[PDB]
């Protein structure tokens, strides 16, 4: 797991490497850093390694003059300045000394400014653990750089983007490093910025191979490939209304920064929550169902001072079981409120052949009735239109202008449809240009029987197709060439422009199947969400 | 059950008697009324009888001009005024008309004030269901008159008490009525006010027999007895630190008006809570234990629109299971914090023979060490001292003065010990008076093997002894005579001065055992609590 890799560094290269002589220190982390720490290890392991306290470099906290401090922060202005402040004045510093562990090489501009600080004296250590990415999940990582979307798709952003682009490379490089992998680069050639990008990625990791010959060590590690994909390789998947717990939850519910508040108790959906890790990839159809089947299975495993301890945790269990039903409930509600409705139109559009493989009255049918539905929202309608246009392979400046009217889609959201083009997708019918392909459409992909256990869930992400090929070592190269030559093992896929939970799900499935011992790791600039993707297209024409 | 009796009236004399012509009405209840309603019937039965809504006469609620309203309230100023306000102005009343069902005959002073109100017009009905008591539990009722304690034990309250005393009679009379019982009166003769009181009780229920010959109808109802006891019949039980869930909970936790708030969600411990009804009478030793054994047993009994309903209640279940553990936890904590400690001294004192039937170093031993314990509280110490004095059968003005000092018991609480005497209990050794008995002491009661499964729980309330006799029809009469002659069936015990949960528990046990089909119903002026009893003795010398 990528999870394990990070967990390793944090303990073996930070907490333990500093733990010395029955003493005590404070652990200072920031926004991002705390994120990954809290994703790979539990305080327990940390606190019980000489870490009396843990807290945010920013949020001001109480001084501890006689204690060494371990700073595990990112080379950002904010953090570095907050650091410099903690020792902005000797003869009154807080924390006896300072052990600095940067998340990634520090800017020579900032680094140099730190060396000319009153803080330079207290610095007893100075390293960086090379972790420019967030271990979002066991098999998923995020560069947390949603702006790259712009850099990549906003025309008036091209020049003055290299900085941003290569930082992603840099970031991606540390993912490979942290995994002890020196993979073969491949990229979808149907979009040009890809090859260009593919380069920086190589260069960045060539450099990493230098500072460590262990990167890509014997065994299977060599059959490993790093495939770079652009968002345009599949505009459908990211738009659909998925009905698997995790996928669905984040689309219909208001879950800010992975935290689900409900009717006020709030809970964080995280790797740490075992239940969540075992439910996120399941159909609402059976969620509530299996959730309770789990509750019991749990009870059967519980059959005066030593007991007054078995309690605090027995309470925790019950709570998980409540929030998940409670979570799966909010879902089931929203579905009936209007979603099932859209799921029919959408599936038919993405499948090209509804439930019984017919065709459809495509051109202005099923659509309009929905587009008028006064209950359905603006974005819901935009999603249905895009999927619609995508199916037609394009549409006239005219017709499009029509659909947009029957939907009463505001002016401010009008362009979102249009810009989808910047990703490669053919939206405006003629435009008098060079024809554009669509590898993601059902008809151009290997057939899969039309026996889907659920009708509202008929679609499969092209992404999965791609994985299943790469894994069985049969992914075409006129479309997904190797940077030059080549061809765990580990399959590293990177989508510049965001990825969907359905795609994240897929990685898991492929990884937990005919896996020739293969493991698929999906990562991206950011984690996408239907409306998220929409807001993202929006920023190109209205930043 | 007394439960059934009340349930009957509420439906057959209120909800049904008003349910007419496919229409709808609102049910308006108050603090007390809602209590008993929620103890005898579930909304289901009510809501599905033309009761669209139920709510508190006080808490202001929305108007429903075209709906009749059914008021089931008590003849109190608060309620009657709130009523009079609902129609304080015609041409803008809320609720088309009004059906008033008083809990008990309304004061001619208040009643008369209601007749001269703008509300008099809207009154389409006016009755009272004759319930001058609180059906606390399935087998316990309370007159909710804690002041009677004073009337009975405060010397300077005797004259000018008859009013209060006979209202209790009146109240007790309606308990017998509501139960269709015309029982034989008996009273502990060792305390004089008893016979005196016994009288009013007879008279009050003679009167009730008049207005209804059905009171005491054939079958077993005639073997039924109403035994009147004074608090002094057992000063021990009420002082002990009981370790059965309910008993314990109310003593160590801060549970105002039967509502347990914890760490803020709050919950009401009530007959309606099935779990509570099945746990209140159990030893902490096994509470948490059986509680979880129940959780599972529940899960095994749960194995998309019709399901989005099975949810709202499945959530309720989980919550019960949490609050009870959570409740039983707060208990287990307190126990270790200091209680176990006291439980040893106390038990030894009340038993006269600790765990292994020895004797003890009684006179100033075990006591003092505790009396100094800076952790233990003032009341805890007072409890230990009383139990101590009670064991000695009394103590010198001197010694008592000593104990009180080693304990640093404030002046304000000093007398509580002394006044315990007003109840008959011999506290000041000599006093130069007529010797006083103690029927409750272990040695004067039938033997019971010293094989108590728990050491901290060795004591049995004399009260139980009394029941087990009356039931097997063998209760002595030189001490518990019949008002004159005589001798369900139903055993009605009434303690003037409060009753303990341990005693409440006992009634159940006796009722659910060798019961010759007998049922024991325990009732009192109020429900006692160790510190409660203390505060009660306090008011005699410092009202």
């Amino acid at each position: 797991a990528l999870k394990t890799a990070v967990h390793e560094k944090i303990m073996n290269d930070v907490v333990l490497a500093v733990k010395k002589n029955a003493e005590w220190k404070v652990l200072i982390v920031d926004q991002l850093s705390m994120r990954m720490v809290s994703a790979c290890c539990k305080m327990h392991e940390i606190m019980s390694e000489g870490i009396t306290l843990v807290e945010d470099i920013n949020r001001r906290r109480e001084p501890l003059p006689l204690l060494e401090a371990v700073y595990l922060i990112t080379p950002t202005e904010e953090s570095v300045k907050c650091l410099m402040a903690d020792f902005q004045n000797p003869d009154n510093p807080q924390y006896r000394g300072a052990h600095i562990f940067f998340t990634e090489a520090c800017p020579e501009e900032l680094f140099k400014e730190l060396c000319k600080s009153t803080t330079a004296r207290f610095i007893k250590t100075l390293k960086e653990i090379n972790i420019a990415f967030l271990p979002y999940e066991s098999q998923i990582f995020s560069l947390d750089s949603p702006d790259t979307f712009q850099v990549y798709y906003n025309p008036s952003r091209a020049q003055g983007g290299i900085p941003n682009k290569e930082r992603c490379a840099e970031q991606i490089a540390t993912l490979c490093a942290t995994l002890g992998e020196y993979p073969s680069v491949r990229y979808r050639s149907d979009f040009d910025e890809n090859a260009s990008f593919a380069q920086l990625v190589q260069q960045k990791l060539d450099a990493y191979r230098a500072d460590d010959p262990t990167m890509g060590e014997g065994p299977q590690k060599d059959r490993s490939q790093l495939l770079i994909l652009d968002r345009g390789f599949d505009p459908i998947s990211p738009l659909l209304h998925e009905l698997t717990f995790q996928a669905m939850a984040y689309d219909l519910l208001p879950i800010e920064n992975d935290v689900y508040k409900y009717v006020e108790k709030e809970v964080l959906l995280d790797e740490k929550d075992d239940l969540w890790v075992e439910m996120r990839h399941q159909h609402i159809a059976v969620v509530s169902q299996n959730v309770t089947k789990k509750l019991k299975q749990f009870a059967d495993e519980k059959r005066l001072s030593q007991m007054l301890k078995k309690m605090p945790q027995y309470q925790k269990e019950l709570s998980k079981y409540s929030t998940h039903l409670h979570l799966a409930e909010d879902c089931m509600k929203q579905y009936q409120q209007h979603v099932d409705k859209l799921c029919k139109v959408e599936q038919d559009l993405a499948m090209g052949t509804d439930a019984d493989g017919e065709k459809i009255r495509d051109h202005m049918r099923n659509i309009v009735p929905i587009l008028l539905d006064q209950k359905i929202s603006a974005y819901d309608k935009i999603r249905i239109i895009l999927l619609y246009i995508i199916h037609k392979g394009g549409i006239s400046e005219e017709n499009l202008a029509k659909l947009v009217q029957h939907a009463h889609i505001p002016a401010e959201e009008k362009w979102i449809i249009n810009d989808m083009q910047n990703l490669g997708v053919p939206i405006i019918q003629d435009g008098g240009r060079r024809k554009i392909p669509q590898p993601y459409h059902t008809h151009n992909r290997k057939e899969r029987q039309a026996d889907h256990t659920y009708q509202m869930s008929r679609w499969t992400p092209y992404m999965k197709d791609i994985m299943e090929a790469a894994v069985e070592d049969k992914l075409d190269t006129r479309h997904y060439p190797f940077l030059n030559g080549g061809g765990g093992p580990r399959l590293i896929i990177f989508v510049v422009g965001g990825i969907s939970y359905s795609e994240m799900r897929s990685a898991y499935e492929v990884t937990q199947t005919a896996k020739n011992n293969w493991e698929v790791i999906l990562g991206s600039t950011h984690i996408l969400t239907p409306e998220g993707l929409l807001r993202d297209l929006r920023k190109i024409s209205n930043p």
